[PDB]
């Protein structure tokens, strides 16, 4: 195999023929060099979104990898301009991910149990990197996950405190934010490559009257998500 051994040890993680499971994701994955400024961007993301509550871990990052998914980019264009664009995390068990690559992130059928979903069937984002990692649902046994890091056209964010468990938006709107109690320092963000990185540390948001502690970003259409990088995570307890 003429894959670099990060790319291998990924292939390992997510599929259990290492090059035809490679060609199998129908995915460009690229490792990120540990002294660009590209991963010194991502680990200060990580390290300063890491939230209170969730002090049950200690994350680390092990490997970080470019990914371009085929088509993810001609689909995203007509979403691009949209202003309001950030990179936000995404979490979910690794066996997830030989299919979120191939496949792309992708909302419930138009017919399950709209309860659970508490903004409605869609695609969910925080910009607390732990409040992602959750889902990665890493134990001791198994301290490694893995989590996204996602281009979102946000658009004209409607701000909800509550939950509405449905996914229509009023006309106009092209995502939900659910404020939480907690947010990014807005301070600190940077724009890379257009992009809103929102890597301040975490302070109050300012709302009181709300049911989230840190926020959530959903959108409803799976054309306004572009995911950038994949994160390979030491959970340490
Ligand atoms: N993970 C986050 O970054 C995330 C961040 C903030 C709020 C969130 N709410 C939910 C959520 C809300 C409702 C249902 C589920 C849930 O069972 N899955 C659906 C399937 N799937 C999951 N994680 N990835 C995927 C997949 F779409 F790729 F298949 C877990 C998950 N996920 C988040």
């Amino acid at each position: 195999s003429k894959l670099p051994k990060p790319v291998q040890d990924l292939i390992k993680m997510i599929f259990g023929p290492i090059d035809v499971n490679y060609e199998k994701l129908k995915t460009d994955i690229k490792v990120v060099d540990r002294d660009s400024e590209e991963a010194e961007i991502i680990r200060k993301y990580v390290k300063n979104t890491h939230a209170t509550t969730h002090n049950a871990y200690d994350l680390e990052v092990i490997d970080i990898f470019k990914i371009e998914r085929e088509g993810e980019c001609q689909r995203y264009k007509p979403f691009k301009q949209l202003h309001n664009r950030r990179l936000l995390w995404h979490g979910s068990r690794t066996t997830n991910f030989a299919g979120i690559l191939s496949q792309g992130l992708r909302i419930a059928p138009p017919e399950a149990p709209v309860t659970g979903y508490m903004f409605g069937k869609g695609i969910y984002f925080a910009d607390m990197v732990s409040k992602s990692a959750n889902y990665c649902h890493t134990s001791q046994g198994d301290p490694i996950g893995l989590i996204l890091l996602g281009e979102v056209a946000l658009g004209n964010m409607y701000e909800l405190k509550h939950a509405s468990h449905i996914s229509k938006l009023p006309k106009g709107k092209h995502s939900v934010k659910g404020l939480g109690k907690t947010t990014p320092d807005p301070s600190a963000n940077i724009s890379l490559d257009g992009v809103d990185v929102p890597l301040g540390t975490g302070i109050s948001s300012g709302v009181n009257d709300t049911s989230l502690l840190y926020n959530e970003y959903i959108v409803y259409d799976i054309a306004q998500v572009n995911l950038k990088y994949l994160l390979k995570l030491k959970f340490n307890f």
